[PDB]
């Protein structure tokens, strides 16, 4: 099989399209442009960009596409999938009283984030009178595959969970149905499952076969835990960025109300995680990254520094345990600027063994494994702090292009997440 990913990021969206019986690809690129009057057009326009970059031999032999967008972006549309306002970004707030949104959800849901889907459906119904019934909000990724199957109101399990859904029992509540903004609600889908057919006249004008099949999407996030391939219980990705990201495969949902941990349904599993303040901007604001591996090269990682540091880049942190106040330890200060390193690649370390550790304190399944992404992934040094510190084995990911885990999804749906 042949499978197409599109991934709509936040400065740019990328394809890949990958034979799985060859192993084969081709990846091509967009770039957004930073200011727009008409966001919609430049992401569509961005899709048919994606598509044109394609070599027709591939586009001809392209039997399954799924697309992820950005967890949070947001369309209000008419019945025709026009938007009839300017979208709400995943980083916008909405200036609304969350508990207005009590009886839709439940207790601690994910939902209840003033820059939730559910929180930017319910502002739009603020701003506007009486949203038409006939209308529907869309996440970025659910319009973008709507422009390829011509389905209203599609969307999969992992968008819609800020909107409200509860993916542990497979349903939107009945209050949240039933209300004025039940009739702008998407039928959910799991991430992976055919929705229909490509449309004709897309079909024809890009060369893709009319039996092509669209499927139901998923989150860029999510994607790029799908691109490591992993899919055991207690396998994790850790994302070594400018922040720290952990995702952990689990067997069981796990969730914390202070640090905002939540989980997102994988098939038969979940995927849990956090996000630290912590991350490879701390290290940025003291080295440059010519130096950070002309200074790595000289750390032994199985002498400890004696410095014990945490490596927050500004005040405040999130994840693994929540303080608004928490100021960034950076003393004391070694002579040695390769101590000082090793001092802040031990604290970047400490702060990811104590993020597994709480979320398997939570309930997830116990770590056996991580898969390593981002810019700290090819730091051994780093890596042999982490493997001392944590005791599970380490290894850079093979994958790690949202693009690639979307083309994955495509190909084989959400099927290796069950026993």
């Amino acid at each position: 099989v042949v499978a197409l990913g599109l991934a709509f990021g936040t400065s740019g969206a990328r394809a890949i399209a990958c034979d799985f019986d060859s192993d084969r690809s081709v990846s091509v690129s967009v770039t957004f442009p930073k200011t727009s009057q008409n966001w919609p057009q430049v992401w569509r326009e961005a899709l048919w960009q994606l598509l044109t970059q394609i070599p027709a031999d591939w586009r001809s032999r392209i039997e399954r596409i799924a697309i992820d967008g950005t967890s949070g972006t947001v369309l209000l549309c008419d019945r025709e999938g026009q938007p009839q306002t300017e979208p709400l970004l995943y980083n916008q707030a909405c200036p609304i009283d969350l508990a207005d949104l009590a009886d839709w959800v439940p207790a601690d849901h994910a939902a209840l984030s003033s820059t939730s889907s559910l929180a930017k459906l319910w502002f739009w119904q603020q701003q506007f009178g009486a949203l038409p019934p006939d209308w529907q909000i869309l996440a970025q990724a659910d319009w973008l595959s709507l422009q390829l199957h011509g389905c209203s109101q599609q969307s999969d399990y992992h968008n819609a969970l800020k909107l409200g859904y509860s993916p542990d029992r497979e349903r939107f509540s009945k209050n949240l149905l039933d209300s004025e903004l039940g009739a702008l609600l998407p039928v959910v889908h799991e991430p992976g499952v055919a929705i229909g057919p490509i449309l004709p006249a897309i079909a024809q004008e890009f060369g893709l076969s009319p039996d092509c099949q669209i499927c139901a999407g998923t989150t860029d996030s999510i994607a790029a835990f799908l691109a490591s391939g992993a899919h055991q219980p207690g396998e994790a990705v850790t994302s070594l960025g400018s922040t720290i990201v952990l995702k952990l495969l689990s067997q069981v949902a796990v969730s914390d109300r202070l640090t905002g941990v939540y989980s997102h349904k994988l098939g038969g599993y979940w995927l849990t995680g956090g996000a630290s303040n912590c991350g490879g901007a701390t290290l940025r604001q003291f080295f440059p990254d010519t130096e950070l591996e002309s200074l790595s090269c000289q750390i032994d990682p199985t002498k400890k520094s004696g410095l014990d540091y945490y490596p927050l880049p500004s005040r405040g942190e999130r994840f693994p345990i929540a303080d608004p106040d928490r100021l960034p330890q950076l003393e004391p200060r070694p002579e040695n600027p390769v101590q000082f390193l090793q001092g802040l690649l031990e604290g970047l370390t400490q702060v990811e063994t104590l993020g597994y550790q709480r979320l398997q304190d939570l309930g997830a399944t116990p770590l056996k494994r991580i898969w390593t992404a981002g810019g700290g992934a090819k730091n051994a040094v780093w890596q042999q702090l982490r493997q001392q510190a944590i005791g599970v084995p380490i290894a850079i990911a093979p994958n790690t292009e949202a693009a690639f885990g979307t083309a994955r999804l495509a190909a084989f749906g959400l099927a290796a997440f069950h026993s």
